[PDB]
């Protein structure tokens, strides 16, 4: 839980995924950017009133140093979701971690609580209508088998989760709306 951090929950880490190089494109394309880090640091403040560590996981330091925290460094040049989870795990210091996507406009700390209220191993994560796949619990456990689909080329989280095994956690129908993103023109 939140109001004091380390008590109803052991997960004490959480990891906020940036990404590498923006992927979104067109005209309107700079206005998505600088709402975005508008974005990240609300999600960072987020996780940081709900878990002792809060980390960010970005390819470049200083693309993120305004915001005064911690970056855990991708050092991969490929850009995908299943690498930046590879490295929270890595990072790991606790055998269950949060990840966070950087890119969610109106994430509330109750919906954080919630997913660690509910969590079961091996990986917890957040399901409205869609599977949230980075926001959830995931276990340090699996970093063998992320490492290996991986390096046998298969980036599909999906892929992933379905091979280590998931649980979905329902979202209350007043926090769904709290996993949207940020889109239409």
């Amino acid at each position: 839980f939140t109001w004091r951090k380390g008590s109803l929950s052991k997960v004490n880490t959480c990891y906020v995924l940036a990404g590498g190089k923006s992927k979104r494109f067109g005209e309107d394309k700079l206005l998505y950017e600088i709402k975005g880090k508008k974005v990240i640091e609300r999600v960072y403040e987020t996780a940081k009133s709900v878990f002792k560590e809060v980390y960010i996981v970005a390819k470049d330091r200083e693309k993120f140093s305004f915001l005064n925290a911690p970056v855990v460094l991708d050092e991969f040049e490929e850009s995908a979701s299943i690498i930046g989870l590879y490295t929270a795990l890595k990072h790991a210091k606790e055998e269950n971690v949060f990840v966070l996507s950087g890119d969610l406009p109106l994430m509330k700390k109750e919906t954080v609580l919630y997913v660690l209220e509910n969590f079961k191993e091996p990986v917890s994560v957040a399901k409205t209508e869609k599977l949230h796949t980075l926001v959830g619990v995931y276990s340090k456990k699996l970093l063998e088998k992320i490492e290996e689909r991986i390096k046998k080329g298969d980036y599909r989280i999906w892929a992933l989760l379905k091979d280590v095994g998931y649980n979905e956690v329902e979202i209350p129908e007043e926090l769904r709306y709290t996993l949207l993103n940020m889109n239409t023109k």
